[PDB]
């Protein structure tokens, strides 16, 4: 997990450098020199990323290898105007530029590690003995040769070819980096500074930029991996514009289809005395439990409100179990809506489900306003016994047991209650 | 770069497995057994991800460690119905299932590497000498002990406890994976089949899914790393919906948005016998004190003026104190508007607040025309005791204490009474 977190920290640092750079700056992700190679008009900036969240206090030995590699690169490329930066984070170190003294650099060159001595210290401090040079030139080194080289470099005083003073003064800088949370928070804040919204960056822009950095990091052919602020900004803007335009086009097409379907459905919904049955699959409508009672309430307010004119009672059939039906009945009772389910406990009753409600016109009273039950065989038999005028089907429920002869079947393709209300003319515009 | 590419390939394989799995499959990212642990009803699938783009041809030694680990895990969990799968990519190997023979497995167990012998071969092939067992049991092993163990395992023929034949026949399968580009294309195509378009996946769905997989991978807790196709689909859909919600607020400036909200609100306001409750924060409306009375007068003139038709009484709840309520009561009484507050001095009264007004249709008399009180706990309890058809919230007042179950909540974002009168269809043009 530590390696992945460090890679994420490095990628966020590269993204921050890209955002903070100007339009004339060429930045190479996973560059030849270091992790970040910011190429300006005349100065090339090399940044090496290190993550040390698990280290309580920063130590000189923790940065031996990056400093040695920077010194070797400077020795091999002294004629080039390259500034080397070491970006390392330590939890207990103040964020800012930390000075590295010449004595500290000399201490690095005195490290006892064989790998550093053989790779970087040997080129920085050439051995004065030809035997040591021949041993260092061997591709494969035995343990005795390693011990001999280590002892020689520990005991012998060797001059430094690399100009430590000039390197530290002009081409080296050490900065204590921010924490990962702080780093990517600052990166997002910079992403807002380009005209993007907070949640927009969090959902689209930041993941896209992270994926772009990760994709360019792994890929080897160094020429193509130089990036710029303008390219990333244009990529993000084009992605956002294309997504918004295609979403708008899809919405327009869906609205046209739904308007056509609504105009098809209107004529039969204006008759005041039609029996309408609804067979609904709860898993095809989003937020069914939270919005089902309100939908039935609106349907009764529009189509079953006038006591004298609305004489037929709607029926809703669900694909659920009996306990869900009991819960829905409880919620309807708590909202002063009178419905019948036909279930007494767990046993269905044919005579309690097909009965016609009583009306007292003077008191504006109807015994029950709707029938709500599940799609059991008994309920299907009851529906077949008393046929309806319209049979609205929502969700593609199996209707193989229904006697559909001479019955108007209307299939509704919806994904939420808003579209259902639109089709049934309960709203004017989505 | 190779390690990052391998990690990305593993993440893409995990995403592909999540997409290809059913809704009843539980998949653990960075699972206990292997990289991908797919838990079905009866069979657990363990997948190990390896990336070998830099290898020209597949070699048996390239898969020594994963196969040894799989054999050791099968030995530790022989009674469990776990199917082990090895997913490694080789550029010059045909994509598909590659059979591993028993002779190849025996060759793996004969590897001369000391790490494999000490870790997995020792447990798979126990040593018949107690000295070798004691050497293997040591936490720290000297070079001489390593040489002794290596020589003993190279020279001695040891029986295999693990049933190689049964493991290869039932619990093991080796598949040559696709390339990273082919894998990401297949993953995007799988995301396409979930109702998402190509550019939608390219911009939002794929980067968000990759970030989600990476975030779940680094979680130390194994339980928190368990994901499913339904959870990922819901997360992506929620992010996309939030994206539309945040983006669709710039083209329409103020008047188009207010017109849309008004058209949303008209159908419920056109009903003559609805109960409407308003919860208002005065600090969010300009000139509330000087304009509150005229607003209530206009609302009563439009929605509570017909005695025989308008039968329900509005309720205005304010975020103020009792003294301001008394001042407003004085001011209403001065203008001949009959309102009831429920306060006699300082004490609230339940039975006063929730009594229905009496009507004398012959004299066109209604006892009171509105309820205006503060948002104290007692008033909230009175509101909850008699639930309303429509609940309007102005200024974002806290509604945590209200019973919002099966109540139509409509949040109105305004800053003056002209906009409120426009939304409630008391003005035609602001």
């Amino acid at each position: 997990d530590h390696t992945i977190k460090g890679f994420l920290y490095q990628f966020n640092k590269t993204l921050n450098s890209i955002l903070s750079s100007t339009d004339q700056d060429e930045i190479q992700i996973e560059g030849i020199i270091e992790d970040i190679d910011i190429k300006n008009s005349n100065i090339t900036n090399a940044i090496q990323c290190k993550y040390h969240e698990s280290k309580v206090r920063h130590n000189l030995s923790d940065i031996y290898k990056p400093i040695l590699q920077m010194l070797l690169h400077f020795l091999e490329n002294d004629s080039l105007n390259i500034k080397y930066a070491l970006y390392a984070y330590f939890p207990n170190e103040q964020v800012g530029v930390k000075e590295v003294t010449k004595s500290q650099i000399e201490e690095i060159l005195s490290s006892s590690n064989f790998d550093y001595i053989s790779k970087y210290i040997s080129k920085i401090k050439p051995p004065k003995e030809q035997i040591i040079k021949e041993l260092l030139g061997k591709t494969s080194k035995t343990t005795e040769d390693k011990t001999r080289i280590k002892k020689y470099y520990e005991t012998s005083k060797l001059e430094t070819i690399v100009d430590i003073d000039k390197f530290l003064r002009d081409h080296f800088v050490f900065e204590i980096g921010l924490s990962y949370e702080e780093l990517m928070n600052e990166t997002k804040n910079l992403l807002m500074k380009e005209g993007f919204s907070l949640e927009d960056v969090k959902d689209l822009f930041y993941p896209n930029s992270i994926q772009y950095i990760a994709e360019l990091s792994i890929l080897p052919e160094a020429e193509k991996r130089i990036s710029s602020k303008n390219k990333l900004i244009d990529y993000l803007k084009g992605n956002k514009k294309t997504a918004m335009s295609r979403w708008t086009s899809e919405v327009l097409t869906r609205k046209q289809l739904l308007k056509v379907r609504k105009n098809q459905l209107v004529p039969s919904l204006n008759i005041n005395s039609r029996s309408r049955y609804f067979i609904i699959d709860p898993d095809t409508i989003d937020n069914f439990d939270d919005e089902f009672i309100l939908f039935v309430k609106d349907y009764l307010d529009k189509y079953n409100s006038k006591i004298k004119l609305h004489t037929e009672t709607p029926c809703f059939i669900l694909k659920t179990d009996v306990n869900n039906l009991s819960e829905y009945h409880k919620r309807f009772v708590s909202r002063n809506i009178q419905i019948i389910t036909g279930y007494i406990g767990d046993t269905f009753y044919f005579k309690e489900f097909n009965k016609e409600p009583k009306r007292i016109i003077k008191d504006n009273w109807v015994e029950f306003k709707a029938r709500i039950s599940c799609n059991s065989d008994e309920v299907i038999k009851c529906i077949n016994y008393k046929k309806c005028d319209d049979l609205y089907i929502v969700g593609g429920v199996d209707v193989s047991l229904l006697d559909t002869a001479d019955v108007n079947i209307e299939n509704l393709e919806i994904n939420n209650f808003r579209e259902l209300k639109y089709l049934l003319s309960m709203l004017k515009e989505i």
